[PDB]
């Protein structure tokens, strides 16, 4: 039998499988979709970043380039979508390559538990046994009952990656990362975009300061952002769709993207046959080693608690399989960055000010603006900042947060510093290339420690 | 009198002055040029990066943007140069702001030693005394006797930042960082550029594998690069200039940039009156705390040994003044990155393979290509790599090197890892955002340690 059977071939599942193979396990993977790579590769991170990177270049050329006159920039939607598809194709084929290289067996079908040690692949009729089972079934779009999604006029993120033309009017229901990113993609191509959010801010996982800054920037760019608004219905119409709000207001658009969250996905898994159940939010409860209540069955990624991120899922996959083989594993949740791939980028790592205040932890704030950065100035960027939060007594970095050009790339270093349990002093004293955006992080760190040089 | 008198207001001097004021010293600074910021801000890092960032965007638009049909792009050189000037001016005014904020006194003129403790500001006639003196006089372009520089047709980097029109043909004599960067700027604007280097490689401070890749990339972009050639004369002509090579070959061009290096600058300083002298290369010898042989006189930056980089100078400035006040101070030379701000960027930190082999240090190589990167592919980038060198016994990161889009940004993280004396395993295990160019570093690190997930 298998040593490890993995259900799902997303970031969590497929990386777990490769690591397990590296540890000497005989591994099988069941995935119901034809291509490997999960939500992230097929309809998530990869296609969305393809669209974001390319539209960003297009948008900047349309606004004008410093030192030049651009005579014309015409969207070529077939070419834009072809690039997206080619990037996805290359990535999924890469996972296939790595499975074959690492000797990982793959089954195509919906895995369903028969017992705690046996799983049916419903399509092939195969019954598979394993010593360890790793549930990595991911998530799915949350579709509230009031949202009548027809996958045409009222859509999820998947269809929003592939609109057959630019929507004259797009409404995004939900002010989270996914909807905002896709809102920006189509706004750059000429769509009038309106974002509706029930909560009193967008990007709720970010530090409040960063959420507020993000809203200002996107409004300046020309998106309409409306927080504190409860959508009561979304209904398709003949050649568009309407969005009803609490109080009677009705908005009309050509497409409406329903992006109010994602829910852990366990449909068709028959968890009950393994002696398992989901909690109130649909998650599979796990302990600190990612074991369910049945000790040889682990769960990771979007199907369990924690930030619904690809690299969160993969790190949990690594820790789970390392625990299976060695009896020890661990994920440093405080070193996992969360990034929004708009321009400017928006990011968070470690604790927000809100979380520190709630936990009663005393801290110092260090902040350095992009306006004081030589490199940012050189690029024609002036807006944004990075903020370092450090413990008031120990100087330990507790969190790093920012908004600005490439801030996600810059905060890669911040995540490393957190992983290294760095002090603000040590981050700020470390050499940083001049002139570079990393110097913004350096000065922010110095400011948290004591004082910066350049403020 | 002053506690500290600093000679030179470049990255070394001006940062040292701010740090010194922070430590409670009474500080004066003598600078002969009207504007503060030194070579770097006035005629170096800042103007060159302004030109590089802006021409990069113009050049991409000329080549075509993914998902668009782009018409021809028309250069506006007055607008390009206006941006450069505006960036420089904001940066030099920033230094003025910080001097005033920190209570640093400034003198305009050439400093010249009268004794070990007294310095004449020649143009104001002031005789200035100090407890500590910090020589941060920088460097100047190396002009070999065979190069007849008239600062019009045959020029240094300073004039090459401000050519009145795009030269139809530009020849760059010297294949180092500064010449290559400026060659690329004008090439993007339509110049036929030829780079001549005496050594058998360009970018001699890079890892040899990286130098070779750089040569291939720039040739493919359309630069002519000729290594192994000795220029024997450069002479201005009426409407151009000629470059003679050993053996009789003569090249002709509209402008010739002589960028064969920079030399430590101590002209007019009368070092001998301080009881000091320069070595054979023109450097001021210093000990491990940056003291000259006269222990209250320190020297830093381009005027002393080590990489001639702005952040190297400023770090030595911090270390020198922390030694004056506290008797501490430290510079981690192994963590200082050297970056070339072309596209793709080119970078090095810590030891090259050549240095490791020369020193007999056993090491492992880990390499991950941009071709395997999800984020890189989404951007339309496929070329380049990052390479991590780790000690064969201890797994200590010894060096990190790369070429690729934004590789300098990515290697900010590598510099931090080196500063923390971390292992390849430490770096490779750290969470990294997906999809991001930083994952290229992560996978290279894991490959150095043992094996990556994605190869
Ligand atoms: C548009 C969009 C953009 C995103 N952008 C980013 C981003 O840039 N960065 C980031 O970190 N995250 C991003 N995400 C989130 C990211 O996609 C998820 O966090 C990630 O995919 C979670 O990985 P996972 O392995 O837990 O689950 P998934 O990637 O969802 O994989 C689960 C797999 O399990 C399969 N499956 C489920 N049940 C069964 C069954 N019973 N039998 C067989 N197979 C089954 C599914 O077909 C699926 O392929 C984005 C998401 C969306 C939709
Ligand atoms: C075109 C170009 C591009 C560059 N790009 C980069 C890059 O992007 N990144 C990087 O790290 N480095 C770059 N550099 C190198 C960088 O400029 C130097 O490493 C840096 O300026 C060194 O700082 P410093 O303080 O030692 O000397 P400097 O910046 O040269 O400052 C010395 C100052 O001392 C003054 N001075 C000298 N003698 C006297 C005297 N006796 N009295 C009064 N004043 C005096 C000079 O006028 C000068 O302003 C570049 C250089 C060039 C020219």
């Amino acid at each position: 039998m298998y040593d490890l059977l993995v259900i799902g071939a997303g970031p969590g599942g497929y990386v777990a499988a490769i690591r397990a193979a590296q540890l000497g396990m005989k591994v099988g993977v069941v995935e119901k979709e034809k291509a490997l790579g999960g939500t992230c590769l097929r309809v998530g991170c990869i296609p969305s970043k393809a669209l974001l990177e390319t539209t960003e270049r297009i948008y900047e050329a349309k606004k004008g380039l410093l030192g030049a006159k651009v005579k014309g920039v015409e969207l070529d939607l077939p070419a834009l979508m072809a690039h997206k598809d080619k990037v996805v194709q290359a990535n999924t084929q890469g996972v296939e390559f790595l499975f074959k290289k690492n000797g990982i067996a793959r089954h195509q079908g919906t895995a369903r538990f028969l017992s705690e040690r046996k799983v049916l692949v419903e399509e092939t009729g195969e019954e598979l046994e394993a010593r360890y089972i790793l549930i990595a079934t991911g998530s799915a779009p949350l579709i509230p009952p009031w949202a009548q999604v027809d996958y045409e006029r009222v859509v999820t993120s998947t269809e929003a990656l592939s609109f057959p033309e630019v929507p004259k009017r797009l409404i995004v229901v939900g002010g989270g990362v996914i909807g905002l990113e896709l809102g920006v993609v189509w706004h750059r191509l000429g769509a009038e975009v309106i974002v509706l959010e029930y909560m009193d801010r967008i990007l709720p996982t970010m530090d409040l300061e960063v959420s507020r800054a993000a809203e200002r920037v996107f409004k300046k760019q020309g998106l309409t952002i409306r927080t504190g608004v409860r959508v009561t219905a979304v209904v398709p119409e003949a050649k568009g769709a309407r969005v009803e709000l609490e109080g009677g207001e009705v908005l009309e658009a050509d497409r409406v993207l329903v992006a109010v969250g994602r829910r852990p996905y366990t449909e068709g898994l028959s968890l009950e046959n393994a002696g398992l159940s989901t909690d109130e939010r649909g998650r599979i409860p796990v302990d600190e080693h990612l074991r369910t209540r049945v000790p040889h069955i682990y769960a990771i990624g979007d199907v369990v608690r924690g930030p619904m991120l690809a690299h969160k899922a993969s790190e949990e996959g690594i820790a789970a399989v390392e625990h299976m083989v060695r009896g020890f594993g661990h994920v440093d949740y405080q070193a996992i960055p969360s990034v929004v791939y708009t321009h400017p980028e928006i990011a968070a790592v470690g604790y927000t000010e809100e979380e520190l205040k709630a936990q009663g932890i005393p801290y110092k704030v260090g902040k350095f603006p992009y306006s004081a950065s030589g490199r940012a100035r050189a690029m024609g960027e002036t807006e944004g900042f990075i903020k370092v939060l450090a413990h008031a007594k120990t100087d330990r970095i507790l969190g790093v947060h920012g908004i600005g050009a490439r801030v996600g790339d810059v905060l890669a270093e911040a995540a490393l510093a957190l992983f290294f349990k760095a002090s603000a002093e040590d981050l700020g004293r470390a050499p940083h290339a001049h002139p570079s955006l990393s110097e913004i992080l350096k000065e922010a760190a110095l400011a948290a420690w004591e004082r910066p040089i350049h403020l």
